């Protein structure tokens, strides 16, 4: 079936716990495979040791810039960027996992977990999964954000990988 992956997250060097994500490879196989491989690190790069750099309360928590740590970087397993696969899954509520981007067809490695329904992103960001376990961890992360997105704690993905 669809991959299950995990992110273990610290804030200021102390563990918050684990976020488990289901990747909808049935719907968006290319987007799911990218995220899966960046969690395992099997291509020689990926999310381990990187940060949630942009966190906005009552919106979303964004991570995945493992090259520049600030929203300008990241890369996919295919190359620097890859196309929008489809917009079939929608931003229906808290727990949606979706690709951050810089306009059409600019997916790399940055992603976000919604903490509300973000319907205005439908047709603009590729949704590719959702939180299975660990919304409590997501709410902790969210609480360390700000309106500007700047975090008030250093929020690090210390470990990540594939469960199934």
């Amino acid at each position: 079936g669809n991959p299950l992956v995990y992110l273990d997250v610290d804030a200021n060097g102390k563990p918050l716990g684990r976020v488990v994500l289901e990747l909808k490879a049935d719907v968006v196989p290319k987007t799911a495979e990218n995220f899966r491989a960046l969690c395992t690190g099997e291509k020689g790069f990926g999310y381990k040791g990187s940060t949630f750099h942009r966190v906005i309360p009552s919106f979303m928590c964004q991570a995945g810039d493992f090259t520049n740590h600030n929203g300008t970087g990241g890369k996919s397993i295919y190359g620097s960027r890859f196309p929008d696969e489809n917009f079939t899954l929608k931003h229906v509520g808290p727990g949606v996992l979706s690709m951050a981007n810089a306009g059409p067809n600019t997916n790399g490695s940055q992603f976000f977990i919604c903490t509300i329904k973000t319907d205005w992103l439908d047709g603009k960001h590729v949704v590719f999964g959702h939180v299975i376990e660990g919304m409590d961890v997501v709410k902790k992360i969210e609480s360390f954000g700000s309106k500007s997105g700047r975090t008030s704690k250093k929020i690090v993905i210390t470990d990540c990988g594939q469960l199934s």
